[PDB]
């Protein structure tokens, strides 16, 4: 998987793969993406006793890390609204947004 | 690959997979998407003599297939502006561009 669609995500342990890039929903409740073995971007929600943790792309276009209840601990606040988002991990390392869909075959 | 960005581009040969799926930019200029050995859209520019061609999606949104000496053949006429786009072959055998970007990191 290297894109997310409307309300798709990553679950707790789950990851967009590019080589050598990946971009990890981890199981501290951290996203973090890395590259090589080192990271160069995160959200920084990594917190003892915050497991179950995920990122999904909602319909709004917002981005956003959940915790097991449902408290939003970070967002990308890209809120534009009803559209046609994808999220997807370029090979330049680069994590970003597009929408709404312009055209399709 | 999956994806073209800004102008990136598939040459004569090139293609993009997602299994069963594929958009082939082919060495008869000829644009086509295949779901297995079935053409299911084409941009029809299998022209007498046309070799070399390239598809390159813009930084203004249209998609455009060029013949060798650069004289556009087929567009998908997408223009939404200056900005950063993706064209996706997905996973459900559509082709589609999304943009302009709305978040990044
Ligand atoms: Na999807």
């Amino acid at each position: 998987r290297n894109i997310l669609d409307n309300n798709e995500g990553l679950y707790a342990g789950q990851s967009l793969d590019v080589e050598p890039y990946h971009f990890i929903m981890q199981d501290d409740c951290n996203l973090v993406l890395y590259d090589h073995s080192t990271s160069t971007w995160a959200s920084n929600t990594e917190i003892g006793g915050k497991s179950g943790c995920s990122a999904v792309l909602q319909s709004d276009g917002n981005f956003v890390v959940y915790d097991s209840s449902g408290r939003s601990l970070w967002a990308s606040h890209s809120t534009r609204g009803s559209g046609n988002y994808i999220l997807i991990l370029q090979d330049d390392g680069n994590v970003i947004i597009y929408g709404s869909d312009i055209w399709s075959t």
